[PDB]
C-alpha cells in the first residue's frame, strides 16, 4: 500500500502551490476580457501537420432549476430528444452528446419500439454518445462521494441494460467549481478522460499560458499517480457558442445560428450571424478559422475541441437545420481550402479525446501532472461563488440523512431474496432515483426556484417513507422465527423513530411509545448498525411516562436516563424565547450495543414507580423573572436561578464551561489538564448597499461579521448521569451543546426568520496558533489543506463544508464535524466558522431570477472534538493533504450514520429474536462498507451481491488499538461459488478472486466486489 501521509507527490501544477505565488489580477485583456490578445505563428500548420477541428453539439438541459424536472421534460428534454433521434437518424455525419440520464430514461421508456430500435442505432454507430452517463451531472462541492457514486451508477446501470454502453468520457460543464472527488471515483469506475469548465478566471489565465489546460489529474496523496485521470479544462467564461469557438465572443457568436432572429435570439457584442453562401464563405471561414488557431495556441496537439451547444438547445428542428446546413457549408469550404490545413467535422467528446491521445502516443505532446481542487470559483471580479455552499440548507441536511437511510435500506434488504410482491426493488430504485435526481448542480445546491424546490423535497419524502417500509419489513424477517414470520407486505411492523430529522423544533413527527397498565405493559425496541464493527451508542425515545425501565432481550436490565420533553417557544407576549416541558411525554435513554451490520432487541416496561436501574436528569432555568415549569409525574422538580456562568462532566469525559449566555467557553481534557479556550459565538452578516448583491450563488458580504446582539438569553441545564445539556434561546437560534461522555454534540435549531438580507454564522474562536492554515473536506472522502489569503476578498476565502474542518498547531487541533454540507472558513488564527443560514432579497444576476426568502427552520447537527496533536505521526508541512484522529472519523460516523430505531408496532411480536449479525466480523476502525447491495431479483438461479469497501486513513496517535477480525465481504452471505472484484458501479468484472476471498484496501483506497451465491 502507498504511503498517503509521508511521501509529498511530485506534480507539475499543486493548486494551494499556485495559488499561493498568482496574483489574481483582474485585467481587462481585451476581446479575450480575462485573457490577452493571442498570437499564433501561421506557418505553424502545413500540408503535412494539419490542425483537426472537432465540432461537438450539445444540449445542456438541467433536471429542474427554472422548471420542475417533469416541467422542463414536457417544454423542453422531450422535443430535444425527440429531434436528436430524427435528425440523426437522417443525417448520417450529425453528431451529438448527452450527460443527463434521468431525462434519457424518461424520453426512452415512452418510445414506441420502432423507435427505441431507431435510437439503439444512432448509439451503436456513434453518432449519439453519452457522456459521463451519470442521472445527473452532480453537484461537485456540498454532494457526498456516496451519493456522486450512487447517481453515476443509477445512469450507468440503466445505460447498460438499455443502450450496451458505458461511457468512458465525463463532461461536467456546469458545476459551480470542481472537485478531484470526480477523478477518482471516475478513474475507479472505468473512465480514461473527462472535461471540466467553471474554474476561476484567473486559474484558466495562468494554466492557459502555461498550455496546462489538459493535464493528468492526480489525488494529492497519490505518489505513484495510479489515480490518475487525463483531464480537459475548457479556457473561457462559458459553455455557449459565442466562448467555445476561440476567444473573441463577439465573433463567435455570429456562429450560433439560432441568433438571426426568428428564434428570438440575438447577439450582445451588436453584430448577427449571417447565413454562409457561397459569396460570403471565405471570409466567415477566414474569421471562424482565426478563432479556432487562436484557440488552438493554448492547447499542446493538433486536435482541437470545439463545443457547439448551451442550455436546452436543439429543440426545434428548425434549430438542427440551421446549426447543421451552416457548418456544413463551412467545413466543405474549409476542408477544401489547402491554405487554411485544417481537417474539420462533426464529431463526439470520445472522438476527441481518442485523436489526443494518439497525437500523445504519435510523440506529439507530453501532458502535465496536476493535483488539488478548483474552490471557490469567481466567473468575473469578485464574484466568487461561495454562497450556495450553504443556501436552502434544510435540504443539504435532508440530502444527507436520505443518503443514510437508502444505505441501511439497501443493506437491511440485501440479506434476503425477496418475492416481487414485496416491492422491495421497486421502492429502492425510486429512493436512489430521488437521491441521485437532488445530486443536481440545481438541487443540492440550492440554486433553483422556490416551487423547484419544494418539488425536489417530496420526492425526497417520498423516499424516505419507500426506504422506511424496506427497512421495517427486513427488520420484521431478520429477528422473527423463520418458522412463525407471516408477512403482509403492506403491513406496518415497524415504525422508524429519528431524534434528529427533521428535528424537535422542527416537525413533532415522531410516535410517543404509550405504556400503562391499563393498556399494554411494555414494548419491543430494535437498533441496527449499518457500520461494520461493533458500536454503543446512546439512544432515546419518547414514552408515555417516567417510570420505564429498560431490558435486552435476555432479560438483562440496562441503565437508563429519564429527562422531559423540552420544546423551545418564541413567546410574542413576553417577547422571549422559552422552554416548555411536556407534562405527559418523557425521554427515555439508554447505550445501545449493536454487532457489525446488525441488529439488537430491547424492551421498555412501565412500572408504578421509580425503577431500579433508571435515573433522573436534574433540569435548570437560568433566567431572571422566571416562572414555574411542572413536569406532571417526572421525579424531580426543575431549579431556577439567574444567569450564571456553569461547568458540566458527563462520565470520565471533557469538562465543558459555558458563559452566562449559554455558549461553551472552554474544554478541559481530563481532570489534571488546562481549561483550553474554546468559545462559540454567533455573528451576521449583509449585503451591500451599492454594487452587486449577494443571492443564491454569490457570496458577496458587506464587510467581516457583526455580532449578534444576544440580550439576557434563558438558558437551560440539563444534568444526567447518561446525558447532559445546556441549551440557549437565542435570536434566530436554539443553540445546544450535548454530553455524553465523549467530544460534545452541538445542535442548532435555525430558524431565520424574516431577517431579510443576512447571513447567520457560527464561529469559534480558540487560541490555537493555525496562523492562515485550515482543513475542509472534499465530498466526505478526504481533507485538504486551505491557505487563507488576504489578497483574495473575505468570500474568496470560504470553502465547501462538507462533512468537517479543523485547525491546528504543534500541540492543538479543534476539529468540527456537520451532518450537513455548509460553507465555512478560517478568518484569523485559532478561529473556524460556518455559515448556518442565509435569506437574501436580491437576485445575484446568474439566471435564478429571484433571491432566497423561502427560509425553514432546521436543526444543524455536529459534533466538536478538541484534541491534543503533538504525539501524532503527520503529514510534512509541504504536504497537501490532512487527515483525521480515530476519535474524530468516528465523530462523524455519528453524524452521518448513526443508529437507526425501530419501534415494533402492534402489541405482542410473536417469534421475536434478540440479536441479527453477532457473528459478523468486527473490522478495523477505519474500513467501512459503504454499499451493500443485492443485484439480482429472486428469479436469477446464480444471486449476486455487490459491496463497496472504503478505508479512510487516520493518524497514528501512540494508541495501540488492536483486535479486530478480517473482513470479508464475499463471505458474509453463504454458499458462495464466485468473488469477483468490479469497478464501482459493478458493471465490469476486473478480477476473479481467489478462494472467493475479497481482500480488504490500502487507506484512502475505495474497491467494489461483487459475490455469486449459488
Ligand atoms: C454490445 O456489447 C458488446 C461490446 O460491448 C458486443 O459484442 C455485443 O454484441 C453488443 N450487444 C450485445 C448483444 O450485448
Ligand atoms: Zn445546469
Amino acid at each position: 500500500c502507498q504511503d498517503v501521509v509521508q511521501d509529498v507527490p511530485n506534480v507539475d501544477v499543486q493548486m494551494l502551490e499556485l495559488y499561493d505565488r498568482m496574483s489574481f489580477k483582474d485585467i481587462d485583456g481585451g476581446v479575450w476580457k480575462q485573457g490577452w490578445n493571442i498570437k499564433y505563428d501561421p506557418l505553424k500548420y502545413n500540408a503535412h501537420h494539419k490542425l483537426k477541428v472537432f465540432v461537438v453539439p450539445h444540449s445542456h438541459n438541467d433536471p429542474g432549476w427554472i422548471q420542475t424536472f417533469e416541467e422542463y421534460y414536457q417544454h423542453d428534454t422531450k422535443h430535444i430528444l425527440s429531434n436528436a433521434l430524427r435528425h440523426l437518424h437522417d443525417n448520417p455525419e450529425m453528431k451529438f452528446i448527452w450527460a443527463e440520464i434521468s431525462y434519457f430514461a424518461r424520453f426512452y421508456h415512452d418510445l414506441g419500439e420502432n423507435k427505441k430500435l431507431q435510437m439503439k442505432s444512432i448509439v451503436k454507430n456513434g453518432q449519439l454518445e453519452f457522456v459521463t452517463g451519470g442521472w445527473v451531472m452532480p453537484d461537485e462541492a456540498n454532494s457526498h462521494w456516496r451519493n456522486v457514486l450512487l447517481q453515476l451508477t443509477e445512469g450507468q446501470t440503466w445505460l447498460k441494460q438499455f443502450m450496451n454502453v458505458t461511457p468512458t468520457a465525463s463532461w461536467a460543464i456546469d458545476p459551480f467549481g470542481h472537485s478531484p472527488t470526480m477523478p477518482y471515483i471516475l478513474q475507479k469506475s472505468g473512465f480514461k478522460n473527462m472535461l471540466i469548465q467553471r474554474t476561476h478566471y484567473s486559474v484558466k489565465k495562468e494554466l492557459a499560458q502555461q498550455r496546462q489546460l489538459e493535464f493528468l489529474w492526480r489525488q494529492i496523496w497519490d505518489n505513484k499517480g495510479d489515480t490518475a485521470l487525463f483531464t480537459h479544462m475548457m479556457p473561457f467564461y462559458s459553455y455557449d457558442i459565442p466562448h467555445t469557438c476561440g476567444p473573441d465572443p463577439k465573433v463567435c457568436c455570429q456562429f450560433d445560428f439560432k441568433r438571426m432572429g426568428s428564434f428570438g435570439l440575438s447577439c450582445p457584442w451588436k453584430v448577427p450571424p449571417r447565413t454562409i453562401s457561397d459569396q460570403n464563405v471565405a471570409a466567415r471561414s477566414d474569421l471562424l478559422v482565426d478563432q479556432w488557431k487562436k484557440k488552438a495556441e493554448l492547447y499542446r496537439t493538433n486536435v482541437l475541441l470545439i463545443p457547439l451547444g448551451d442550455n436546452f438547445r436543439f429543440k426545434q428542428n428548425t434549430e438542427w437545420d440551421v446549426q447543421r446546413v451552416n457548418y456544413e457549408r463551412l467545413f466543405e469550404h474549409i476542408n477544401s481550402q489547402a491554405h487554411f490545413n485544417v481537417q474539420a467535422q462533426f464529431g463526439t467528446l470520445q472522438e476527441y479525446f481518442d485523436a489526443v491521445h494518439q497525437a500523445e502516443r504519435a510523440g506529439q505532446a507530453e501532458f502535465p501532472t496536476l493535483s488539488g481542487d478548483f474552490f471557490t470559483y469567481a466567473d468575473r471580479s469578485d464574484n466568487y461563488w461561495s454562497g450556495y455552499y450553504t443556501s436552502r440548507p434544510y435540504h443539504k441536511r435532508m440530502d444527507r440523512v436520505l443518503m443514510h437511510y437508502v444505505r441501511a435500506a439497501e443493506m437491511l434488504s440485501a440479506w434476503h431474496s425477496w418475492d416481487g410482491m414485496a416491492r422491495i426493488e421497486e421502492r429502492l430504485e425510486q429512493a436512489r432515483r430521488e437521491l441521485s435526481l437532488f445530486q443536481h448542480h440545481d438541487g443540492i445546491t440550492g440554486t433553483a426556484k422556490t416551487h423547484v424546490v419544494v418539488d425536489y423535497e417530496q420526492r425526497m419524502q417520498e423516499a424516505l417513507k419507500a426506504c422506511q417500509m424496506v427497512m421495517q419489513q427486513s427488520v420484521y424477517r431478520l429477528l422473527t422465527k423463520p418458522s412463525i414470520y407471516s408477512p403482509d407486505f403492506s403491513f406496518s411492523y415497524f415504525t422508524l423513530d429519528d431524534s434528529r430529522w427533521p428535528g424537535s423544533g422542527v416537525e413533532d413527527s415522531r410516535t410517543t411509545i404509550i405504556l400503562g397498565e391499563d393498556i399494554l405493559p411494555s414494548k419491543h425496541v430494535v437498533m441496527h448498525n449499518t457500520l461494520p464493527h461493533w458500536r454503543e451508542q446512546l439512544v432515546d425515545f419518547y414514552v408515555s411516562s417516567p417510570f420505564v425501565s429498560v431490558t435486552d432481550l435476555a432479560n438483562n436490565p440496562v441503565e437508563a436516563q429519564v429527562s422531559p420533553v423540552w420544546s423551545w417557544h418564541h413567546d410574542t407576549l413576553t417577547k422571549t424565547i422559552h422552554p416548555q416541558g411536556s407534562t405527559t411525554k418523557y425521554r427515555i435513554i439508554f447505550k445501545a450495543r449493536v454487532p457489525p451490520m446488525g441488529l439488537a432487541t430491547y424492551v421498555l416496561t412501565i412500572s408504578d414507580s421509580k425503577p431500579e436501574h433508571t435515573s433522573y436528569a436534574s433540569n435548570l432555568l437560568l433566567r431572571k423573572n422566571p416562572t414555574s415549569l411542572p413536569l406532571g409525574q417526572y421525579p424531580e422538580d426543575v431549579k431556577f436561578g439567574d444567569p450564571r456562568e456553569i461547568s458540566l462532566r458527563v462520565g470520565n469525559g471533557p469538562t465543558l464551561a459555558f458563559s452566562e449566555q449559554g455558549l461553551l467557553k472552554s474544554i478541559q481534557l481530563t481532570q489534571d489538564s488546562p481549561h483550553v479556550p474554546v468559545h462559540f459565538k454567533f455573528l451576521k452578516y449583509g449585503v451591500r448597499s451599492h454594487g452587486d448583491r449577494s443571492g443564491a450563488y454569490l457570496f458577496l458580504p458587506n464587510g467581516p461579521a457583526s455580532p449578534v446582539e444576544l440580550g439576557q438569553p434563558v438558558v437551560l441545564v440539563t444534568k444526567g448521569k447518561l446525558e447532559s445539556s445546556v441549551s440557549v434561546g437565542l435570536p434566530s437560534v436554539v443553540h445546544q451543546t450535548i454530553m455524553r461522555g465523549g467530544a460534545p454534540e452541538i445542535r442548532n435549531l435555525v430558524d431565520i426568520g424574516s431577517l431579510d438580507n443576512t447571513e447567520i454564522v457560527m464561529r469559534l474562536e480558540t487560541h490555537i496558533d493555525s496562523g492562515d492554515i485550515f482543513y475542509t473536506d472534499l465530498n466526505g472522502l478526504q481533507f485538504i489543506k486551505r491557505r487563507r489569503l488576504d489578497k483574495l476578498p473575505l468570500q474568496a476565502n470560504y470553502y465547501p463544508i462538507p462533512s468537517g474542518m479543523f485547525i491546528e498547531d504543534a500541540n492543538t487541533r479543534l476539529t468540527l464535524l456537520t451532518g450537513q454540507p455548509l460553507g465555512g472558513s478560517s478568518l484569523a488564527s485559532g478561529e473556524l466558522e460556518i455559515m448556518q443560514d442565509r435569506r437574501l432579497a436580491s437576485d445575484d444576476e446568474r439566471g435564478l431570477g429571484q433571491g432566497v426568502l423561502d427560509n425553514k427552520p432546521v436543526l444543524h447537527i455536529y459534533r466538536l472534538v478538541l484534541e491534543k496533536v503533538n504525539n501524532c505521526v503527520r503529514p510534512s508541512k509541504l504536504h497537501p493533504a490532512g487527515y483525521l484522529t480515530s476519535a474524530a472519523h468516528k465523530a462523524s460516523q455519528s453524524l452521518l450514520d448513526p443508529l437507526d430505531k425501530f419501534i415494533f408496532a402492534e402489541n405482542e411480536w410473536i417469534g421475536a429474536q434478540g440479536q441479527f449479525g453477532g457473528d459478523h466480523p468486527s473490522a478495523r476502525e477505519d474500513l467501512d462498507v459503504s454499499v451493500m447491495r443485492r443485484l439480482t431479483k429472486s428469479s436469477a438461479k446464480t444471486q449476486r451481491v455487490g459491496y463497496v469497501l472504503h478505508r479512510t486513513n487516520l493518524m497514528q496517535c501512540g494508541t495501540p488499538e488492536e483486535h479486530t477480525q478480517k473482513l470479508d465481504v464475499c463471505h458474509l452471505l453463504p454458499n458462495v461459488a464466485r468473488c469477483e472484484r468490479t469497478t464501482l458501479t459493478f458493471l465490469q468484472n476486473l478480477e476473479h478472486l481467489d478462494g472467493m476471498v475479497a481482500p480488504e484496501v490500502c487507506p484512502m483506497e475505495t474497491a467494489a466486489y461483487v459475490s455469486s451465491h449459488s
